[PDB]
């Protein structure tokens, strides 16, 4: 079984640690980004062919980091998401570098 897998829940496609959680409709799990979420059939969460929500930016970057990417390649990745203060400060709780380093990584406030 792979260590990390994707699962849509609460409006985004999150990543979870399969050594920590088993996914099931109506059961909460906590994603790599730290949000505790519950897959719901009404949101299309239990049919992966119907997963139309956008990827969770925090989980996507957390997964790249967990997989050992250098900061420069993680930075290229992050550039394709929109980063609100909620998301940026959530990513800073996951990464171990300085908050300024997180903000620079996201490319979120740079033209
Ligand atoms: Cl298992
Ligand atoms: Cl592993
Ligand atoms: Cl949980
Ligand atoms: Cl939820
Ligand atoms: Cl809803
Ligand atoms: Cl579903
Ligand atoms: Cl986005
Ligand atoms: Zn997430």
């Amino acid at each position: 079984m792979q260590r990390y897998l994707w699962q849509q829940a609460d409006g985004k496609r999150h990543v979870y640690d399969t050594a920590r959680h088993r996914v099931q409709a109506g059961r909460p799990f906590t994603a790599l980004c730290g949000e505790t979420v519950t897959p719901q059939t009404e949101r299309g969460d239990l049919t992966a062919g119907l997963w139309f929500d956008g990827e969770c930016p925090v989980c996507t970057i957390a997964l790249a980091k967990a997989l050992g990417w250098p900061m420069r390649e993680i930075s290229d990745l992050a550039h394709r998401f929109d980063w609100s203060p909620a998301l940026i400060t959530r990513l800073a709780e996951v990464l171990h570098c300085s908050f300024g380093e997180v903000v620079e990584l996201t490319g979120a406030r740079m033209v």
